[PDB]
């Protein structure tokens, strides 16, 4: 009669189920089964704190459309945890946080257990849904759940909770097998009404300045070769919104990025392709024109009509919307009109000629724009790259200047405007990948989880990090107003060196403070595929406060 | 006709309030906030991310009982400051996180605003009290509210929202000072019922083996010369908890510290002061008499009965029970057995022999025990110190080992045992003390707010931060159980360098592998006042998982 | 220039909604929106309490897929209401709580506020989504949102809080008009993926032992005429549930409720049309053949996996799913086996049988069985009413006796097993439908909302109450096993006459103690259209508990 428990119960679930990475941070009550895990051939991935363990798992999840799984202990690692499950189910990345908790007897009671707190209670805000499960032989079903809930409909976090009695929990070996569950399809394609879809082609057929507007949903679905074809079946000019880029080449001539303000401003028919009328947008509202006519591709039925009344809701999985808006237009073809198109890129060619300006004009120091073309020169010969980005100039420029060759290679602060999704992203994509990866981070940004640069080290993760160092938060030449001479608020160190905290760890640091130099180090860096910093001297009074 | 703004007037509310300094990490909406408090010289200390200024805060209210002060901005930075909140209340640390938040109107309608989040509500299960501020001529009584529920009562964490626009809106200067509020004695004296105390005396003078326990309440109190005077006066041996040890010298001639089973499984009647029965004390059950009678000191008439029978419950603020305690028993006087007192003076040289021999005792690598003898060593000599402690070894080794000589010196991990409290203690002990601080670290630990060591370097504070290098989570010899040769769960990298870190911001490191390398390490940084890293080479073997 | 409030604003959204009925209870500060929507030509119905004004908005939104309205007061009115949403929500039924609330200044700083409470938040775990509206431009959207979030995915209530100052705010009437925003189709198909319908049709054709299930889901779909023709075409025997009673009759030929347990032991492939697998279906568990393999057709793929695996969920809403199943069938049709519907029939003559005898057995006093045999007897002659019935013995009896002839005419306890729906139910369906209702009520269930026969008298509503009176829940024959002779906890008063309550309103009672006065008064309530009590005097120790 042999016997089992939760703990290799839960295991041989996550291997049935194809979980082949788990990224967490061990202690009571989990360690055994990280170890367990491991001993199975689930790759392990150990980090610093446990928020960058669940960034980690979130863009792995974005990537694949598998939920990344992040493990976490009870309470205090539990809360860091929750942090990124919470930024998970904003920005629409699937993902499961698995946590150990304490006696739920004790806890019930509020005597003051170890580690004591309602988990899944505090989770529920932040999830999709929050799971507790007290018997081992319902933990192959809880799983199961788990992974329908954070990948169906509009992607997102779910909380399980483990009560560290049912890792501990027995049961018999043959019958615990016959308790696990291997979810098939569990993201199932969800059509539009062909109502919609017909009503979506014959508006934009009268339309006589249409726009596509790609967002991240449109990147998740990996209906890349779908959303190619419409666009350059009718020439409809499209704005990849930042984790977008890359779906069609940002080099694409329809790309209408370098006329946004001219484009949102004068588009009199919009089609939203998985991008939410949020902030990003403007809510439709400010630099929009006063009677766009919205077709809204968008899998959350609750979504449509949150901001602006949607003339066109189309309703459904992305890559389903699309193949029947396809073949909806292979019926009813039309081209938008040249017209259109035409002015479009006379706007596109003035920004072009006052970016290239900045682009090439040498400063010392450095500035964000000299130094990101630096980057872009490298970076155009490095088209396997993943990358990653934070901050606020830092961002904001790299978005604007970095353009992406191929989809879902792009990861950044998202919705929620998160510093600290650096090294987290870069690690999560490197992992999944097996690809270089070149994070562009803010000195401020990079502080936020820069300690997991030990762990870039601990699975020679080939990421190169390169920190626009100005000595502060948007800028550094901050001043205190009361006379006393203390940092300013915003200021950080004078001239710190990050290149050197590669040090500590035997990663490699290269400080640079012209373009040659930084063209040099950035591509050493990738090519070596070695753990590496490079510091970026650039101007204190290069950036702008928002 | 002077106008002022909702942002002027907190400042000034936080001013009048004698709140002198802001721990925080800056951004939209309350980067003019900071820069203006510190032109009204508020000191400011701008953190790398908002947990480890929560932590500052916490531990600025715990030495001082006047709440910490932390500040984030919206929905991002606010989750991070959470986490730290969510430990001070559990903890009984006052402090006020103050957060800016979005456009209430937008949020309500779950629009997609910027940073949307309603913070009010999420932090509500983790504070005292979380309070919005719609009106700027309410600010002034939202922080009264927010001062006097963060001190009275058991003291915690209280979340203070401050919306975007609140902080722009104007109002009429000289009626808005008329609303700003000076709070005067915010945490007034409870006193007990006086037969609560007759009664505890009368207990205590029938016990033949009475044991008295002080908690973080006594310490946080600030009762030390009554304490010690009931102690003294009726030669009561009592037993430290963590942040208790040093409200009397941890050499005093009645601390049960060293017969800690012993005094628990034979006292008769026990005196807990501001000490709950929750796991650190094993709730009363397992390891006590079957039939303890307990006396216990505590503000909270919740807590009373929480987990056994209290015998005799003496409800008040603990420095006022004390005050008639003390009284109580000057006219009803009694000294405790003297048997009682030499029984337990067995026991307590049995187990110093044992430590003695392993303190003593040289290994190499170095040990747990050879290398906090060495910091023994120095900081008997270094008596002003503050002591700031983390990790599992690390923590509970240092504990037993590293004696308190005065009062609130010593910050840990705390009730929830959470990693990350590290680099923020250590940065408000100083701040707040203009004292030196020591950090005794574990590796792993560390980690979780290393990068603080930026801005340790930044104020050019004086903290010397020891790590307790064994390569990992309890343990360094951890083996990839799949035999793919794999980093095991808890093993960090492989004789890492943390010294080196200290190079990027021009601080000091310094790599110790023997006992006399760390007593001048420790000595040299202790004295130079220079922020230092000492990476301490600790056997990978020495440690236990528990 | 002419200008407009608030009030004047979400009653003209309502209007062009098509919102025809509000059930409310008026107070500070609705009342004049309640006289204004009627004003307006909104038909307002007042209850005696809001839980039974919300069950009513529930029962119309099942009904008509249109959400019910329900309108309160803030705090101590919100919190009746909420009741009432809760039960919404978990039943799958659409409907908008409109509240009132206070204002949100002085309740975002808990000051003590007239009616104080954080409604918004108070509803968010009850409701599919919570909105408020602090601007009366954002007063139309925020209504499109509540109603397209009610009724699509599976549909529930929305909570939408109007603070007393959005109701007073003002703007100009032009500018406001063009803020209002109607829905069209706010609830669009989702088609299934085609190859779960191919998946399926292959299943059942393999199948040995067929079942469908059809639940609340079936019956709300109102895919009438497919669920006949798909079941008709392949002769697939079906169970209905509680609320799906009538979607085909209870007397047709394929229904295999009058051999439940045995079509549950034995079915090999059973085709849940929403339908949950929880408690009322035991969870597919206990009763369940051991390797049932399930098709589920459900609108919430967060269902799916929930309780038993899913060999083949077939995900979208039921009209569309059953569209794309009947089309599957007609290209690969088959037939259920004889041998299992003869087997079936078999069991269900047995049951029939025993039913029979119990049914026509006359006693004194009478029993459930008689008692509904007689109801029965005039409810065949009177087909075109609506049934709702709560109780214990009452429920359960009359679920298995009466039969449903037409779809969406029985409302009960549901999901919950809610007592205090009964009047809420009947006077929602009479006003939706202008058809009399019989409401079949167990004695204590009646009492739960009782008060509301003066709002059926007021509004001259066609229903008839008729309670089984057995004196108490369950039974009327309890003992005080103290020897005190006090009335036990399941006694209510002996032989109090319900009938008696109408006088008070002007409404008529019959008393009745045998079967032809049964029939008599039953069939005059009905046919007069007068709302009428029937106090039906029902044995004592007829019942069972439990
Ligand atoms: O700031 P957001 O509102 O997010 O706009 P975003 O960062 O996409 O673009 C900012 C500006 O840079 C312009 N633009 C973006 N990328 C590029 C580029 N690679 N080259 C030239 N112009 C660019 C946009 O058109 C916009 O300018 P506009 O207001 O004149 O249209
Ligand atoms: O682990 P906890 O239950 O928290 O106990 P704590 O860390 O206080 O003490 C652990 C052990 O070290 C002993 N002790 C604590 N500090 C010292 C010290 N400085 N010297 C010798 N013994 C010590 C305790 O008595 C206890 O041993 P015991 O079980 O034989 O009493
Ligand atoms: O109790 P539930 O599990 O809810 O079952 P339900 O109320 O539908 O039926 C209870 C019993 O009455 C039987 N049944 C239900 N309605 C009728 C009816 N009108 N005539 C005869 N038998 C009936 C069921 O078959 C079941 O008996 P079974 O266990 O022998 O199959
Ligand atoms: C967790 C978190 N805390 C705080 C903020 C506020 N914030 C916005 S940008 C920013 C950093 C900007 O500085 P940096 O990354 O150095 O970029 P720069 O503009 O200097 O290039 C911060 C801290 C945030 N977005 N997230
Ligand atoms: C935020 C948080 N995450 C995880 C844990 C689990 N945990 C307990 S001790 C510990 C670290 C132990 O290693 P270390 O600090 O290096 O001390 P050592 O025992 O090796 O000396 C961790 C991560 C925790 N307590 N808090
Ligand atoms: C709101 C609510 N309170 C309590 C219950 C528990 N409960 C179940 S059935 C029932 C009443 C049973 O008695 P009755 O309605 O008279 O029917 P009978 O069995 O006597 O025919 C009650 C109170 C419930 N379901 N709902
Ligand atoms: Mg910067
Ligand atoms: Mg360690
Ligand atoms: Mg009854």
């Amino acid at each position: 009669l042999q016997m089992t428990d939760g703990m290799h119960i839960i295991v041989e679930a996550l291997k049935q189920n194809n979980i082949d990475t788990i990224y967490g941070v061990v202690g009571i009550p989990v360690t055994d089964m990280a170890r367990h895990a491991q001993a199975e051939g689930i790759r392990y991935i150990g980090f610093r704190h446990e928020q960058s363990a669940g960034y980690a798992a979130a863009a792995s999840g974005f990537l694949t459309q598998k939920p990344g799984i992040c493990l976490t202990v009870s309470a205090p690692g539990f809360l860091n945890g929750l942090t990124a499950l919470a930024n998970a189910t904003v920005n629409g990345f699937p993902m499961i946080m698995i946590s150990g908790s304490s006696d739920r007897a004790i806890v019930d009671l509020q005597q003051g257990d170890y580690e004591e707190l309602d988990q899944m209670n505090a989770a529920k805000p932040y999830a999709k849904a929050a799971f507790r499960v007290n018997q081992p032989q319902d933990l192959g079903i809880a799983l199961a759940r788990a992974i329908r809930v954070s990948v169906s409909g509009r992607p997102g976090g779910v909380y399980l909770d483990l009560p560290a009695n049912v890792l501990a929990a027995t049961m018999e070996k043959d019958e615990a097998l016959t308790t696990i569950v291997k979810v098939e399809n569990p993201s199932p394609a969800l059509l539009p009404c062909p109502k919609s879809v017909t009503s979506a082609i014959s508006l934009l057929a009268k339309a006589e300045r249409p726009l596509i507007i790609l967002g991240k949903g449109a990147a998740y679905s990996q209906a890349d070769e779908q959303l190619r074809e419409f666009i350059e079946s009718a020439q409809i000019p499209f704005l990849p919104m930042s984790m977008a880029k890359g779906i069609l080449e940002d080099t694409h001539p329809l790309s209408a990025a370098a006329a946004r303000s001219f484009a949102l401003a004068n588009a009199d028919v919009v089609m939203l392709v998985g991008a939410r009328l949020n902030w990003l947008l403007a809510h439709g509202k400010k630099g929009w024109a006063a009677d766009t006519q919205f077709i809204q591709l968008d899998i959350e039925p609750q979504e449509i009509d949150s901001n602006r009344p949607i003339a066109v809701p189309v309703v459904g999985d992305i890559a389903s919307s699309m193949q029947g808006m396809l073949a909806e237009l292979k019926q009813n073809t039309f081209t938008t009109p040249l017209v259109w198109r035409d002015i479009l890129n006379i706007h596109k060619q003035q920004n072009a000629q006052k970016m290239h300006e900045k682009l090439s004009t040498d400063t010392q120091p450095l500035n964000y724009f000299n130094a990101l073309s630096a980057v872009r020169d490298v970076l155009r010969e490095n088209q396997d790259i993943y990358l990653v980005n934070e901050g606020a100039n830092t961002l904001d420029n790299a978005r604007n200047i970095i353009d992406m060759y191929k989809p879902r290679r792009r990861l950044d602060c998202g919705t929620w405007g998160v510093m600290g999704i650096g090294m987290g992203y870069a690690i999560g994509a490197s992992v999944t990948s097996g690809s270089p990866v070149v994070a562009i981070e803010g000195d401020s940004a990079f502080g936020f989880s820069g300690m997991e640069i030990e762990t870039i080290c601990r699975y020679n993760l080939p990421v190169t990090i390169v920190i626009f160092n100005n000595g502060g938060i948007y800028r550094g030449d901050g001043v205190d107003l009361s006379g006393a001479g203390a940092p300013s608020p915003t200021d950080l160190l004078h001239h710190a060196r990050y290149d050197k905290l590669m040090d500590a760890f035997r990663g490699v640091g290269y400080n640079v403070t012209t373009t040659d130099e930084l063209r040099h180090a950035l591509t050493t860096g990738i090519q070596s595929r070695k753990p590496t910093i490079i510091n970026v001297v650039i101007d204190p009074a290069a950036g702008t406060e928002s």
